[PDB]
């Protein structure tokens, strides 16, 4: 009947003689009441995926922006985005009212992330997270905390840690939430009492809550294209310049910037030259989801492209 197996102190699998795995097991038992033998049986089935390690290590004008953009903004994609928007219009409108994050932004996020649920990932979250926690020193602490949180999520939401699949970094569902993002920002938007990242309605409200929690200002502008070139200045979402500095560099806003006294300098490689943008606070917020200028511009433009296609 009851099999404590106090003596089975040694697990097999790819993490058997791994000190990190043992320390992690100790932590989970001590800190959360996890049973060592149960956890060992789980981690013994965990796999050390070398590809997850090679991929994390791997992370002019030649048209760079255009190549990234065509991966997400195509007729097929925009069309699929319209379908997703109409199918979940109530959930999107309700997220707009509760969090102040517009439907196009959520449609854009979920679009760039999983093509509205068509590409959720094929890697078991446990394998990816265990690999990065135990065989990847550089970000071993971050990922260990992700693994720690994933295992508590499996317990709380009554999931099997081995059945859940996602990205090579362990991101999950429609919005590709990392375990800690789930813990801090996910919400039961569907109202069934359970926070499921694979439920389109939950992902929608969770993406909006994540945005609001990261500073999204309702009604404010994301980015404003500029007339002109400013080759002297450095660029990226991390940069910061006053409007006065940008004007003196040869730029003018195609749209009124209002009370915005500062902006970042975004530069997109459009093949024939460079396209300059005034990055406003809301664009910085989009990058809090995924630290990339290209990622955020794709999310924004796809959302806008889908928004237009609905009107037509
Ligand atoms: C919504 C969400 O959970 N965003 C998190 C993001 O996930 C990214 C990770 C990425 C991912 O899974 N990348 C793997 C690469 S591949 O596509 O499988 O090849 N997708 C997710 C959503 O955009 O990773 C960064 C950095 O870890 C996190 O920032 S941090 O807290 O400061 O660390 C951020 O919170
Ligand atoms: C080569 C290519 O075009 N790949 C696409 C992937 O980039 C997409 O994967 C998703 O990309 C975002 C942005 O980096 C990640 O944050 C997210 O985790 C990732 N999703 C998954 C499940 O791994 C994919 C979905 O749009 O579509 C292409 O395969
Ligand atoms: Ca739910």
């Amino acid at each position: 009947m009851v099999e404590p197996q106090h003596n089975v102190m040694q697990m097999g699998g790819d993490f058997a003689n791994n000190p990190n795995a043992q320390q992690f097991i100790d932590k989970m038992v001590n800190k959360h009441g996890f049973d060592r033998q149960q956890l060992q049986e789980i981690l013994s089935q965990a796999k050390r995926l070398d590809s997850v390690l090679r991929l994390m290590d791997n992370q002019g004008p030649n048209g760079a922006w255009l190549r990234y953009r065509k991966k997400f903004i195509t007729p097929d994609n925009v069309q699929n985005g319209v379908v997703f928007w109409n199918q979940y219009e109530d959930a999107l409108n309700r997220a707009w009212q509760v969090y102040g994050v517009p439907p196009e932004i959520i449609v854009g996020i979920i679009g760039v992330e999983t093509r509205w649920g068509r590409v959720m990932g094929k890697t078991r979250i446990l394998d990816a997270l265990a690999t990065l926690s135990f065989n990847y020193p550089r970000r071993a602490e971050y990922f260990s905390g992700e693994l720690e949180t994933f295992l508590l999520m499996a317990r709380d939401e009554q999931d099997d840690p081995l059945n859940l699949k996602g990205s090579f970094a362990g991101a999950m569902g429609y919005g590709q939430f990392m375990p800690s993002s789930y813990k801090q920002y996910a919400v039961d938007f569907s109202g069934d009492g359970h926070i499921n990242l694979w439920d389109p309605v939950d992902a929608i409200g969770s993406v909006a809550n994540y945005f609001k929690a990261h500073g999204w200002v309702k009604g404010d502008q994301v980015a404003v294209m500029a007339n002109g070139q400013a080759p002297g200045l450095p660029n990226g979402f991390k940069t910061k310049y006053s409007i006065s500095q940008l004007a003196a560099a040869g730029l003018t806003p195609q749209q009124p910037l209002g009370n915005h006294q500062q902006a970042s300098l975004l530069r997109l490689d459009v093949g024939t030259g460079y396209q300059y943008w005034y990055g406003l606070p809301n664009f910085y917020t989009i990058t809090r989801y995924n630290h990339s200028t290209h990622y955020a511009m794709a999310v924004w433009q796809l959302g806008q492209a889908v928004a237009l296609a609905r009107v037509q």
